[PDB]
């Protein structure tokens, strides 16, 4: 198959604390100064403390929309610890109403992107829904509806795993997904302050559904490409274990695409389940690593990092999803 994508982020430290911990070598490179040996890691692309949200869209996210256009399922997602900059990366700052739009992160970028695609494949037509849901301790929540309850997850046929009973809304144009995203977004954050006892230990997945038909009569061919888009529960310890499971069937995948064979839970959690295609599965998928630099967040980092390094070996098998009737 075709290996998924890695990126590392490195976010700004707080202004006014020297000693990184970390350094990078170059667009591919980083050296962690870990002592008595440094460690060097290596991936598709490694994004500094300067790097912009534009930035961050085009190496990472673009390559994504586009082959959603083309048919195949798509995954972007971010991990790491607790104030690495996950939230800052998908989704930008919170907080600020009447300005800073040029610090949106990838997901409202992704709407620009995909929707002006979309304007201008224009015979053939097409159709979006998205979903926003939140899954907390084992638990799921439907951001775009407060007063829902019982969300739980189910296969199909088609391979899709999916959340029965969220809400899909339908949207025509990227300023449409802009308030499903805020709407939720705002949901997601008026939760995380009683309980929903940290937002930190919530993973957050807004997903498209993204379906073409061109039909030229009395023939009409048909794609179907899932785009999701999540931001991961801290990925520090204790180990919240969804996360866990992450990091155990990212584990087992590498000893089967190299040899071996092995067994991989991924209905261990709602989280590896639902994002089963996303990994080793039929789906384009890439991982953002959210780093902070500095020195106590060594560990962390660390981890971050070795995950990440692992992740990279994985391999998905990702085809058009198609169909033609008429
Ligand atoms: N690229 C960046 N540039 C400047 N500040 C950032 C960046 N990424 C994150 N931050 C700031 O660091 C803090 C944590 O980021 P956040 O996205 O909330 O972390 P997480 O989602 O990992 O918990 C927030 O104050 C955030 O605004
Ligand atoms: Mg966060």
């Amino acid at each position: 198959g075709d290996a998924i994508k890695v990126f590392v982020r490195i976010r700004p430290p707080a202004e006014r604390s020297q000693n990184l911990c970390l350094s990078v070598l170059s667009s591919t490179s980083l050296r962690l100064h870990s002592n008595p040996e440094p460690k060097t890691f290596t991936f598709d692309h490694v994004a500094d403390v300067d790097t912009t949200q534009e930035s961050v869209f085009a190496t990472v996210a673009k390559s994504i929309v586009e082959s959603c256009m083309s048919g195949y399922n798509g995954t972007i997602f971010a991990y790491g610890q607790t104030g690495s900059g996950k939230t800052f990366t998908m989704m930008g700052p919170s907080e600020s109403d009447n300005f800073s739009h040029n610090l949106r992160g990838v997901i409202p970028r992704s709407f620009e992107y995909l929707f002006s695609l979309i304007d201008r494949e224009k015979g053939k037509s097409f159709l979006c829904k998205c979903s926003f849901i939140e899954i907390y301790n084992e638990q799921i929540y439907d951001l775009l509806d407060s007063a829902s309850a019982g969300l739980y997850l189910r296969e199909h046929i088609k391979k899709g795993v999916f959340v029965v009973g969220a809400v899909e809304q339908v949207v025509t144009s990227a300023a449409e997904a802009y308030q499903v995203l805020s709407g939720g977004w705002r949901n997601r954050r008026v939760a995380s302050t009683s309980m929903n006892r940290e937002s930190s230990r919530s993973h957050a997945v807004f997903t498209i559904t993204i379906e073409s038909m061109e039909k030229s009569n009395e023939i009409v061919n048909i794609r179907t490409s899932l785009l999701n888009l999540v931001d991961l529960a801290g990925s520090e310890r204790n180990i919240n274990r969804s996360l866990s499971c992450l990091g155990q069937v990212i584990t087992a995948l590498v000893d089967v695409g190299n040899g071996k064979q092995r067994h991989v839970c991924y209905r261990d959690s709602k989280l590896t389940f639902l994002l089963r295609d996303s990994l080793g599965g039929n789906a384009k998928t890439a991982i953002i690593a959210n780093v902070h630099p500095g020195s106590r967040c060594f560990g962390e980092t660390l981890s971050t990092l070795n995950f990440a390094q692992r992740a990279k070996l994985i391999k998905n098998k990702a085809v058009v999803n198609e169909d033609t009737q008429g």
